[PDB]
This record gives C-alpha cells, structure tokens and sequence, in this order.
C-alpha cells in the first residue's frame, strides 16, 4: 500500500511517506484530474544543513539583489545583508516592522551553477521523481523543443519573513497568481523570529490553530515533531475566470481605479484575505483549499492552478518546474499568453 490521506474535501492528495517508491502510481491517478499533491518528509532525504538560513546567508550573502516589501511590492532600501540579519532578529528589521522577501534568488541557471551542491541535493531529493526529476519518464521538460517551455524554466530559491511581527495578516508573502507550468514547492527551512514583542513559537502555533482547517491538518498541528511554516490557499484552475471577476469587482468597490483591460491575476497584486475568501465562496461558489506547509512538505501544483502564500515564520522555499503530459496543453497556452 501507499500511505496517503486526502485534504480539502478531496482536492489534494497527501502522500505520507517520501520513502515509498510507488508514490507516483497513486499520484498519477489524481494528477490526471488536476488535483495537487503534497509529499511530507522530503527534508529527511535532503542534506538539511545546506538549506539553513545561516548557511545560505554565508554562501551567497555578498551578492546584491532587490528586496521586496510584501505589503506594497515596493522595492526596499535594505540590502541582502540587512535582509538576512532580520530573518530571525526582528529588531534588525526596518520599521511596525516590514515583511521582506528575497524572491527567485538565485533562480534558473544561476541556481544550478552558483549553488551546485544545493542543486545536486535538490535533484536527489525531489519527490515523485518519475514526474519531478529531469530524468523522470513522465517529465517532458528536457525533451520538448524550446518554444513549448517557458524561458525561465528552472529551480528558484525564495526566502521571506513571516507576517506575524507586522501583525498584518492581510499581507501575502506570495500574492495570488497562476502557475504557468507544473511546479513542486519544498519548504526547506523554517526560522523562528525573535524580539520586539513578536508572538512566540507557541503563540504562532495557536495562530495556525485559529485558522479554518481540515481535521486531518489539525491533527498534524498537535504533533510537536512537525514545524508549521506557511499558510497556503490553493484554487482549482477551473475557477480562474470567477476569481478574476471577483477581484475586479472588489477593485471597483474600493474605488480602486483600473485600466479597462485590467487583469488582477496576471498583475499578482492581490492577497485574498479571510473576509475576501469568504465573499469569494458566497458570491461565486469558489472554494478555497487551505493548507499548512510544514518543514519538508513538497507541494506539487499543476499548470493552471492558482495559489497564494502567507509565511507565519521566516521561510525558505525551493521550487522546481517540470512538464507532465497531463497539463502540457494548458501549460503551453498559459506560457504563450506570457508574452
Ligand atoms: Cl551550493
Ligand atoms: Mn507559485
């Protein structure tokens, strides 16, 4: 047997054993319906020390990059060194402190070449390797001619503060967006921030518990060996048009001026907060799947799926693109629309 459960009223397959070599056989049956999957325990496969903030900060801290304020998506005056200093030290953050993100750094070929050991560890550790590994039999990514695949097909590193210190749970560390290709998202480090009156690890666990959760998720949360990092909301790709209309309607309501051809999904300008998700369900019938991503959880999303993320703790995520047959058509079309 293949240990598994379902989360979110059958939308998401939870594969419970990263070591089970037949995971793909069950995944295949759920993927073909456009269901996401999450594989827990991948950090146990990884060289987890390579992915700690202290290690990534030391190895790559001298390179300059833009830091984003997640509240308004305005590039910050902070440098990479100031970003990493504030990763777990709230007092070293600039002011109410800001939620910073170091996005896609490094990414694509630079990831493979500048972090070769981490890239090697990633390849070794990718779950569902039949799909997710470049040499997997169902992965078309390295076989397709160039124009079928996005130009930025690569691994990505994403590091960001949690929103808890700012006490602003209207902030997304990743705004609502659509996935142009199949993708696996792995939480490889969770950092507990300290200072300036921030909620503690335990106060933050209670914050997670106050969310509307599936019973299966509440159980994981009681488990002291699991470290919850980030709150995810995931939407079925079939709901993309309704969500876009909902956001355009909210935009008009708040008097938020827009261009005529205004596409809030493409803009990636929204974090759909609790009150808004409730209105989205009531007014358009669109259901939210809620996931808490724990350290070592790999979330696997098909092309066309939408999601947003809200780090509670400081988090480092590594994502990897792949191209399954199942969603190639959708992926190609979304890829072309990206022009
Ligand atoms: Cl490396
Ligand atoms: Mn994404």
């Amino acid at each position: 047997m293949i240990p598994h459960s379902w989360i979110c009223e059958k939308h998401i397959l939870w594969l419970k054993d990263y070591k089970n070599s037949s995971n793909w056989k069950l995944f295949k049956e759920c993927w073909k319906q456009g269901q996401p999957a999450v594989v827990s325990g991948v950090h146990k496969k990884m060289n987890i020390s390579l992915w700690k903030a202290e290690s990534i900060s030391l190895d790559f801290g001298d390179h300059q990059a833009d830091l984003l304020n997640c509240k308004d998506s305005i590039i910050s005056n902070a440098n990479v060194k100031e970003f990493w200093d504030g990763f777990e030290e709230v007092s070293k953050r600039q002011k109410e402190t800001v939620v910073l993100k170091l996005k896609d750094w490094p990414s694509g070929e630079d990831f493979k070449t500048m972090m070769p050991a981490r890239y090697e560890d990633l390849l070794k550790s990718l779950p569902l390797p039949e799909y997710c590994n470049p040499e997997g039999k169902f992965n078309l990514a390295s076989h397709l001619p160039g124009f079928f695949v996005r130009p930025d097909l690569g691994p990505r590193l994403c590091s960001a503060y949690g929103v808890v210190a700012a006490k602003d749970h209207d902030i997304g560390t990743t705004n609502l967006h659509i996935e142009v290709s199949d993708v696996v998202n792995i939480l490889v480090y969770v950092g507990i921030a300290k200072g300036n009156g921030i909620l503690s690890k335990a106060g933050i666990l209670k914050k997670f518990e106050e969310e509307d959760l599936d019973d299966i998720l509440r159980k994981r949360l009681k488990d002291s060996s699991e470290i919850p990092g980030a709150l995810w909301h995931i939407y079925a790709g079939k709901d993309v048009d309704k969500i876009r209309e909902f956001l355009q309607k909210i935009s008009k309501e708040q008097g938020l001026e827009v261009l005529p051809e205004h596409d809030p999904i493409r803009d990636q300008s929204w974090y759909v907060n609790k009150k808004l998700r409730q209105r989205l369900l009531e007014e358009y019938g669109v259901r939210t799947c809620t996931l808490i991503q724990f350290l070592g959880d790999a979330i696997v999303l098909p092309a066309g799926a939408l999601h947003q993320v809200q780090n509670f703790h400081s988090c480092i995520q590594v994502t990897e693109d792949f191209v399954s047959p199942e969603h190639l058509v959708e992926s190609f079309h979304l890829t072309q629309e990206l022009r």
